[PDB]
């Protein structure tokens, strides 16, 4: 009839250190390496670079980045308990909704630039692949979760939560993802009350803003990969065998 602190406290750990164990890199190399930015002819160099080239980095660094997600989720409590078609749900409808959450560890809104391949750059660097509305867009979402100022704890929290949704579309064991859910709300809501930081919950994006810009990017990924497919070892065959 009371709340279960040791329970709540060992999935926020838990949560956590399955963060940790899944990021590419540490939160400390991206911050000291703020300093370390492309030179004017570095630039100059990626924007004479030809569209597929362009995309097949980008490609590269996005599906590794999916990859990661995937082994995020696979460590959650009860994710690997759960059904072969509902992980696949979670996942196709999440992972890059997380992936783009994760993109603001390497973005600095002091300077308005992302850590690509080794050092610091905006988003002219990226002009060959003509995609700027979207690489704006990614950009300023980005400054937005920026204002934030997650603490990695945060970050895995929420993006647990944003993979952990019982709504998704095509779900059988939907009672099973609601338990998930919650026991996640629980232990994100705890951490944050602990540290002072639950104003916050009425403060991040709203989840229509989310979703529509992972379609937009997702929509664009699309037809980059039929234009010049980039070939993929998977990590998850039959999620990428749904979306390739
Ligand atoms: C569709 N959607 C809303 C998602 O959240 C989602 C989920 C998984 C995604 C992707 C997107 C995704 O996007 C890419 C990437 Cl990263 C690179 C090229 C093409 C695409 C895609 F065509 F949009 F799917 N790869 N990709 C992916 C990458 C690797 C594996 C694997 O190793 O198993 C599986 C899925």
């Amino acid at each position: 009839h009371m709340a279960s602190l040791t329970e709540i406290e060992h999935l926020v750990q838990s949560v956590c250190k399955s963060y940790r164990e899944t990021c590419q890199l540490r939160l400390e190399d991206l911050l000291r390496q703020r300093s370390n930015i492309f030179s004017r002819e570095e630039v100059t160099g990626y924007q004479r670079k030809s569209m597929w080239e362009m995309w097949e980095r980008c490609a590269h660094h996005l599906t590794e980045a999916i990859q990661y997600v995937v082994e995020f989720a696979k460590r959650l409590s009860g994710f690997m308990e759960l059904c072969q078609n509902d992980q696949i749900v979670l996942l196709k409808a999440g992972a890059m909704e997380v992936v783009l959450v994760r993109m603001c560890r390497a973005y600095n809104a002091d300077n308005r630039t992302v850590f690509f391949e080794g050092k610091y750059g905006g988003m002219e660097l990226f002009r060959a692949l003509g995609c700027s509305e979207l690489i704006s867009s990614i950009f300023d979402f980005s400054h937005s979760l920026s204002a934030l100022h997650f603490s990695e704890d945060e970050i895995a929290l929420y993006t647990a939560l944003v993979l952990i949704n019982a709504h998704r579309p095509g779900l059988q064991e939907k009672r099973k993802v609601e338990q998930l859910q919650y026991n996640l709300e629980l232990a994100f809501h705890h951490h944050l009350c602990k540290t002072h930081r639950q104003s916050i919950l009425a403060k991040l994006p709203p989840k229509g803003k989310l979703r529509s810009l992972c379609s937009q990017h997702v929509e664009r990924l699309q037809i980059f990969q039929h234009l010049h497919p980039i070939v993929v070892q998977a990590a998850f065959p039959p999620l990428y065998k749904e979306l390739f």
